[PDB]
């Protein structure tokens, strides 16, 4: 393995993605505050497959299937139906290891728009498919069957078919398994959610021979629910992988618990996606079933601790919006001064704000935003008055009160229409804004600059020019 | 260092985030196809700070500043103004290392909504601030000044102040520097974009003493432009860090090139955010300036190769929408069958589709969606006819043609109104749908189930019942 | 002097004589009933001069006739231009063609004139030009339309502007016709009342009665300062005019618009069809009589009874919408079946309703697939039990076996017509290929089937209903008969 | 026999005698001009019976009078109910109160009756009930309103339904009045023409003239199958009625609606103000005369000239909007300044325009901060050069020193009024604290300042303008004088 984690040469990217060459995928024990069975002697370790450079667990099937199925100088296009993770990993490995840039992605039409934009981001050619979002591999109307049929014709087209290619689950027998066993020699239970079942079958078949005492717990999505990644128990019946020989028990977990635990994991420091909390909740449901039955101590080793390892599949960033939909507004701190998110949209440049000596030197027109009676009493000679209802002498600063910033910016935007700008002939000349303290003036310069007017504000407003330049006659 | 990358015990998360305990942050040489100076003997290596478990470069200042500034049993709240990355890293370290769950985030009101939702995701208390999105630390109206002033009162409130705390740039002297030098002993040039300038100052001050021959290149945002992370040269004038002694040259890069190079890096396998392409473009601009001047060979070592290292700061996932706004629709493959993204929104369950023997056994009402003249000629006795304009005998399958799926699902949704459902008394009984081939029927069962009707389809439609059940009289 | 005793006008000058106030019968004068005269017990009799009963329907025909007769130059005048509120220039257009053969009549109006009233000018063939600024400008306001109209007739020798606001022939027409008619129609007159807009009507009545029977009281009426009613004007806007109206009135009353429309509404329902300025004139008379009665000097107007005459200026038909805006829901009976006003919008033909034997014969004569279809709107289970072979079942939740006729219950017709419109979308019409075929509608009720024909016919579908529901064709259905 | 020679009606029965066709002058008969008679050269004279000139304004007053006189039972009849298209039940309400003191008149109408016509029934005090189904149902259609109205009078002893569709007193009223009047008004009559809705008018004219002068041709007019005009009906819907209309007509013409409105529009502009069914009747006469003239048998109608009389049924005022929908842009003069119809919506008072010395004295008398403000609408640089001390500068791009008066250019008024409305938002009104103060407007032009006063006054701001622009106050500004 690369001890320095430094990769150079013409094959740096190849070795960087190589599971045997890179450091082993991190295995981190979760904190005690998140483990409700800690006092019972249960230790839960998270295999952060999201910490692979590809950021998803699908890089192991993708690496193994492409190495096995691709034909040199005979494969020019890769097609695959996926829920997102596999086709991203295929897109990267096809270019890094096989020099193939034509990767076509088949996804359900009901997949979220952020998930869809992420597919285009990685250079994928996406085709949407109606009907079931998770079609059976033998459904002739689903993308899995269509991708496999498009690969039989045009021999350059390759469909590795993650749903029924043995190289899928064999990748976890080759890498994911032999890492957890060495990282956790005292492992008593391995847990993984089943999408294609490749992860769980690989882990289950490996631990079937290596340390047969390890309990193998699979997690499926509850009937009628949906979690990105795994599938329901009904959708796992037709699959031909030996998952029935790779599991010792099955748990069913819903989507609300999955997103809840995923959120709890990310704030602890283990940044992982919804299916990771899905897998952890499945482990919680089984551990509580033995504790309720009093048989939890049967999984313990010579020392009373029970070492459990569960898979964390990907990062939660593409799913962040789904958390707010599935979970309530609780467990999310509301945004303070939320109204500002749509009422101060334009940029501010510190070069627009000038000292009174610098502004009056150029004098080009000068605009005064104070009240008309305050303007009559005293103002800079030669300046135009343009009052505002939201701004008087006693008005608090815009940047100290969220509402008056909402009022002043709106009134400034509504005041500087195309007719009023030409009414003062502001177009094509340097405009200087004057205020009481300069804060309203700086908000005004952010409105005018976005409209093409070369506006500038005087820091301190009329209060600064009187003290900095006492000799200038107000009149 | 943890050779196995396995972390157990009560301090597993602490050691997992520890830069000295974890494996060194990966340093990967970029492919030749992305290096336009490869033939000139230039080798560019990417320091993937995004590969830290916190996924951003700000974990080094956050770790170092919190260790230095926090007071045990005296600090209960952490407040900080940031562009996003720092306050995420502060939120995690405050809980992992200091048991502080009250972290308040000050951000500009003009930061994108996905970036804002990510702040709430990590458990942050966000306050929006108007005015400049990147305020000067001495701007009394900006969040940097306000956070520092709120920390002087209520001594439990802590503001580490990344913009003027020396522990910021010192963190990269302690970790980021001593890793790149060991990972790349032949390094000739180090490159980093300057936001708080902590990364570049740390790298510049370290290489100032360790291997003084290394050229130190800083990158700033072009005037008037904006890149998430770095700042402009104008905003770096007032900062008190010794960045002017840590750089040997300055480059200015715009936002379009930043997002373009970041996109090119992600598809190569180096998944990093916009500021990473921003830093790489700065290196390209300086290398091309020496090649145009013919002085590029002055940076070469004994062997003709020039080893350059540049920082990759974070992941591009929170910025994915900004790529489509900044970059054109080119370099993005358009979504095929895009119309399906809003015209087949409801789920399909394989249990709803039944064989003809299973459906006619229950018979509860039976619905036939064929044309009325096709229904008159032959239909299942006892069934109601409900024709559709978008479906006749010659109509292609919905799942084979995107437009007819758009037509049939719409007509089905428009047909099964509340009045028509009660007109056929479909409420409270098992409804079975009949079609020509069963495809339109399965689209109909996805419309009715979402409306509360326990609908089911017959696979093969009327064509299957006649062959599977020949003895049933049609009439 | 002699008037048409047959009210029959023939020859080439039939139109000229028909509009002549000397040829035609006198403008009718009618005593209002006691139910509208609150002072009838006090001995006052109030008579209405129905100027609206002239062939032109407005009081403005008298000055239009007199001004044009005076100002027009035959063989030389070819264009008439006048600024008015609406009634004057209509009367000018009629007279310009009838008496002078002039068709180029241009109307200068305010830009704030209501859209219904603007179309009425176009209806009578007027050339309307809108003028910004005050709708009722002073005659010397050089911005207003009164001044420019007077200058365009000065600038050109062929353009004529009679100027109703400054021409003496305006009020002189009432000294010639309206006054003498009322005097002869009511010799015992003791008070004459009229509103003042141009003041022409009141100045004429006041100047004539000043010498002819000087004992008659002359009572003008002006609109209150805040109000405005069509026709007259307020006292403020009566200051610039040069007509001797102050010498024509003995007192002036101010009346609001609500009282004007209210009383004008009460006059039409009595049989005296007249517009808002008519109730405006009568209200001024009521106010002066009431103030005089409360003070006890009501006997001062009498001779030995008090006969009062007031002017009714035009018809209310152009103003109908204004009555509902200015008056309340009271004195207006609400619509009994208001909901039906937007739920049966389409027509019926009676020929669409066919006898059962006739309809079923047409459906069977034509081919069932290509030429004609039959729609059965009953429940699906009833349709399965018995139906006409070859018909399509389109059930409606609105109709049942016990549902009464939709034309006997307003809500049933509303619900049935709504569902019929909601079910017969163009997608469903094409789904059954109803386009271009003869459609026959069978239902439980049969009256519901007629509603279906109206809905289907309005879209282009040649639909027909079977008279009587499923009951009329029970003799033709053996399956239905055997289930009894 | 004797008619009111003074057209003056007094006493307690003034309304009764005013509506009496025997007391009042005969309904006028007027020969249409040659410009409207295409066969005038052939020796035909066409006369219009202006039934619209009755005090009720519609032909339906004759059957309403006769039916109620026959059917009403004094001291016993207290409610009148009738299904009609609109004109009949209005005439019933007037007669029910005038002749019988009955105010409970309920009108059964179709739900498809236009909203303007529905308000006209409420205007005359009718109780309107809408009926779904066919708007013109057969009298024996038990769903329609004709049948239920006839049964409600059968069910109750106090409810009366005269039933214009089946009562002989309908057509008998024209044997009594309309026929004899036309016969005496036109003794040489050789053809009588009228449309058929209830067929009462034509049956009456046809039955009377059948015995009185049997040589007169009787020509009915029906609406074409596809068209419909208010009043008459098509031949198809004339089948169920029991009136002897076939024995009353010698020929029947069919006329479309477009020709009806077109000819009716040509009759009003000639001075014969009449509605669409009147041009409908005249078009049927033109068609029969033209067909007869082309065949060469036009001389067959003559005696030794051909005198033809046709019925004019009502006034066009309720139908004005329909004319623009059915007719084209031709024969309608367009509005000259159409753009101004929505860009100067508010009024002016003339008192708002003050002389320069008067306005500046008011502004200086009151306190400048609390009581009054002055707005200067000139350019900012001109305001800086010279202005009234204490005034606020609100420049307008629309106005300049050389810009003409907005009331002399329609686009200038449009732009200036738009910007004035666009600049004087309630934010700007509060920003200058204009609320509750006397506002004085100074501008380059002064006429532009009046537009500002109209805009400001309509919102609640007590604004006034200085007569004359900056030129009228140049003598009061020393700085301006010294810059010359």
């Amino acid at each position: 393995r690369n001890l320095l984690n430094a990769y150079a040469g013409p094959n740096a990217l190849r070795d960087y993605f190589d599971p045997d060459c890179q450091p082993m995928i991190p295995l981190v024990e979760i904190p005690q505050s998140l483990n409700p069975f800690y006092e019972d002697g249960v230790r839960i370790h998270a295999k952060m497959m999201s910490m692979h450079p590809s950021n998803n667990v699908k890089i192991m099937p993708a690496l193994n299937m492409l190495t096995k199925e691709v034909q040199p100088e005979k494969s020019k296009t890769v097609i695959e139906y996926s829920s997102g993770s596999t086709v991203i990993s295929l897109a990267l490995v096809s270019r890094i290891n096989h020099g193939i840039n034509d990767v076509r992605a088949f996804l359900s039409n009901k997949t979220s728009a952020p998930k869809l934009r992420l597919m285009q981001f990685f250079g994928l050619d996406v085709t949407l498919f109606g009907g079931p979002s998770q079609p059976a591999p033998n459904d002739e109307r689903g993308g899995i069957y269509r991708a496999r049929m498009m690969a039989r014709e045009d021999e350059a087209i390759l469909n590795v078919d993650q749903y029924e290619n043995d190289a899928n689950w064999q990748s976890h027998v080759k890498w994911t398994g032999p890492q957890i066993h060495e990282q956790l020699p005292s492992i008593r239970l391995i847990c993984a959610g089943m999408g294609t079942s490749g992860t769980m079958t690989g882990l289950g078949q490996y631990f079937k021979t290596a340390k047969p005492s390890v309990f193998r717990l699979g997690v499926c999505t509850a009937a009628g629910d949906r979690v990105p990644g795994p599938r329901s128990l009904a959708l796992l019946s037709p699959v031909e992988f030996p998952w029935r020989d790779s599991v010792d028990a099955i748990e069913e977990v819903g989507s609300k618990d999955a997103f809840t635990l995923s959120l709890k994991l990310c704030r602890e420091g283990l940044i992982c996606g919804p299916s990771s909390g899905f897998n952890l909740q499945g482990l919680f449901n089984y551990l509580g079933r033995l504790k309720a039955a009093g048989t939890l101590s049967s999984l313990a080793g010579p020392y009373g601790i029970i070492d459990c390892a569960f898979i964390c599949c990907d990062l939660p960033y593409p799913y962040v919006d789904e958390y707010f939909d599935k979970l309530g507004d609780n467990a999310f701190h509301p945004i303070r001064n939320q109204n500002l998110a749509a009422v101060d949209l334009y940029r501010y440049d510190e070069a627009w704000e000038l000292e009174p000596s610098s502004a009056l030197s150029h004098f080009a027109v000068l605009l005064d935003l104070r009240k008309p009676e305050d303007f009559i009493m005293s103002h800079i000679p030669g300046s135009y008055n343009l009052p505002l209802q939201s701004s008087n002498a006693s008005t608090p600063s815009p940047f100290t009160d969220a509402m008056v910033l909402e009022k002043q910016w709106k009134e400034l935007e509504a005041t500087f229409t195309l007719d009023r700008i030409n009414a003062h002939d502001l177009s094509g000349k340097d405009v200087y804004i004057l205020c009481y303290n300069g804060d309203t003036a700086r908000v005004a310069t952010s409105v005018l600059r976005a409209k093409g007017i070369s506006a500038s504000s005087v820091k301190g407003g009329i209060a600064a020019v009187r003290k900095d330049l006492p000799q200038m006659q107000m009149a």
